[PDB]
RNA sequence: GAAGACGGUCGAACUUGACUAUCUAGAGGAAGUAAAAGUCGUAACAAGGUUUCCGUAGGUGAACCUGCGGAAGGAUCAUUA
């Protein structure tokens, strides 16, 4: 159950990375209140629908989700799967 | 009238602690600085779209936010009842 991510960026530069894998029960403060407060970026937390719950951090964030996902307790370092948008 | 010699005084030096001053090694840790063309937010240059800033306290990814008392260096030197 890979907790997807992608990115999507508005204007050159107006991003908002997801988070889509974190299941509900998860501290709806902890996931993402862990996130912001890291490598910098606006997190949020959306339902998606062609997904089904996902994580809105702001930005790219691609290299830094395989990171901010070997890191906090959510999934697991083989569920990685990324298709930067 | 010598070596020596009784006991003393000065007391170098030596051994061990204390004291004071000056200098200097150090795993690592945390500041500030440069600084600067990077990342994430918009906190307070045009009322910067929440006027700004001071003292102070609590709190926040991060700029910052907010209460309480100040200031205009403000966006009012005026209010015509």
């Amino acid at each position: 159950d890979y907790i997807h991510i992608r990115i999507q960026q508005r204007n050159g530069r107006k991003t908002l990375t997801t988070v889509q894998g974190i299941a509900d029960d998860y501290d709806k403060k902890k996931l993402v209140k862990a996130f912001k407060k890291k490598f910098a970026c606006n997190g949020t937390v959306i339902e998606h629908p062609e997904y089904g719950e996902v994580i809105q951090l702001q930005g790219d964030q691609r290299k830094n989700i395989c990171q901010f996902l070997v890191e906090i307790g959510l999934a697991k370092d083989d569920q990685l799967k990324v298709h930067g948008f």
